[PDB]
């Protein structure tokens, strides 16, 4: 319910005393990029820092209080997460010779945004013990995000010509490196490092959180096709947009040459009739049930692995995440 | 001369206790980083040598063995950056994302080495944080160039009109110019204990000097003495976004544009290079070269003469090669 006012705070800090942002007209220029890319509603990820910090602190042990400045710093890390998300997504909406110019514009927008996170961390965490551990954490996620984004770029462009480019290892690598790292690992890891701990003793939680991010994106991908548009509020467009959906990949693995030509001849096309031809081929593969298998299997696998963690509070946080994502329609 | 024995010790500290896949990481390291040339590592040391031989605090002498070591450690960090920047240039339709996935993860392994190098060897210095800023800046500019070059090279397979001067200049600037010319000098400067944000004028010079160097490369790869270079120019065959192609596409506004579209086999490649000749291009190079050299010489002399001596040394080692 609390509205995270911190966004305007950080914008005022960066746009004033910092290192750049001198000319009034450059200050306005930077602000337009900032507000177009970062505070785009949703904000489920950055708060998950706060929910994680709140549950970790409520269940640890003595030293036990609650400061407003603590909430402030946790929310600042949450906004750093939203900045990372913004940089990861800069290249997602493409719509030939006009393409390098468009990419150059987008790249340089995201280039501007990547140079804000270090200033935020320095301004607000220079003096803390865990500052370097935080910078390590963000450099890891930053570089993994960048790797996934570069692979996604190769795939989406090579996906325009010949759909056979979409494969399960490529989809899983993009989903893991581009998305899963910043979305699920980084929030909890931020709450952990701010409590003054070392991530090198939580490698088991990382694999769980990373796989849950892949599960969350496979959840997303499935909903973008079979999810009651009246509940979502919008119609699934992934098939029109020629996206690298979990569904398309699993189809191309299990389909045959007659079904492959059906996918080659229809997928990507704007024609609605063809999108339905695709969705019917998805049903014809009985994919829905394969999804139910993947979901049930992943949930049991994660539940088992989670309950085996020592820190019971971490177990509570991951269980909270899993129970909030499970079989969701939103 | 300086036999840089030390890569063994750097690799040994990093490698060394890791399952038995240690060799796999080691093969990526020595396949990608040590190439022998190492012009991106020695220019670091030579630059520190000139910057150090200028600060006349008492009597100019020789750098301590530990000093040479740390300067060489940064130069090799530079070589790591260079290796990561170039991981994707030997790309070779589909099958591109699988190849790219291998390459990106190779560069990811090497990208996770530079922070460990700096921490092990610069944890205690004042300027350590300035190093992390500098390397993240150059790394991110490098990554930006790689993404634009990627989009551009793919859009270069489809329609030759895609290659344009702003895209070429941005690629040259972000992908190459930062680590090649700025980064060495900036490393030597940060070890001298200086704030890079007081040298923005030198940065503009070095970045343009890197773009100037790549236009030079493009020119030699086409109108050279292969006996002096030791290699035949393939850029026109390889369908690269050459300085020549963009300048051609600006001026070829008729049947000459179609002649170039129906090209890119040496039977055709010779028709291209002859069409390049038709546009007095050699003269445009000499004009661009003389103009940029005088402009850069002016901007440099317009600058701490120590910075000027280093930049002038770079330009005099590059000029008209």
């Amino acid at each position: 319910s609390k509205f995270v006012k911190v966004y305007s705070v950080l914008k005022k800090e960066l746009l004033h005393d910092s290192a750049f942002g001198l000319t009034d007209d450059s200050r306005n220029w930077v602000e337009r990029i900032m507000d177009y890319n970062v505070p785009g509603g949703k904000l489920n990820r950055g708060l998950s820092v706060v929910d994680s910090y709140k549950l970790l602190r409520e269940l640890t042990n003595y030293k036990s209080e609650l400061s407003d400045d603590e909430i402030f710093l946790a929310s600042v890390l949450g906004w750093s997460v939203e900045w990372i998300q913004a940089c990861a997504l800069v290249l997602d909406d493409i719509m030939w010779f006009r393409l390098p110019k468009v990419g150059m514009i987008a790249i340089n927008d995201g280039l501007i945004l990547r140079n804000h996170v270090p200033r935020i961390l320095r301004t607000h965490f220079q003096t803390e013990h865990y500052y370097l551990q935080l910078v390590d954490l963000f450099h890891e996620v930053e570089c993994q995000t960048i790797a996934g984004q570069m692979l996604d770029l190769i795939t989406t462009l090579a996906g325009e010509i010949n759909l056979s480019s979409y494969s399960l290892p490529v989809y899983q690598q993009i989903t893991l490196s581009k998305t899963s790292y910043y979305s699920f690992y980084l929030p909890v890891a931020c709450a952990l490092v701010m409590l003054g701990e070392n991530l090198e003793s939580h490698d088991d939680m990382k694999d769980i959180l990373l796989e849950m991010g892949t599960y969350f994106q496979v959840q997303d991908d499935y909903l973008d096709c079979f999810g009651d548009p009246e509940v979502i509020g919008k119609i699934g467009t992934d098939i029109e947009d020629n996206k690298c959906t979990w569904l398309v990949v699993q189809a191309l693995e299990h389909c045959n040459e007659e079904q492959k030509k059906l996918l080659y001849d229809n997928y990507g096309r704007k024609d609605p009739k063809q999108v339905a031809k695709v969705k019917e081929l998805y049903k014809t593969l009985n994919l829905e049930d394969l999804f139910t298998q993947y979901e049930n299997k992943t949930c049991k696998k994660l539940t088992k692995s989670i309950e085996a963690l020592p820190n019971v509070a971490v177990q509570a946080v991951l269980k909270s995440f899993l129970a909030k994502i499970h079989k969701r329609l939103k």
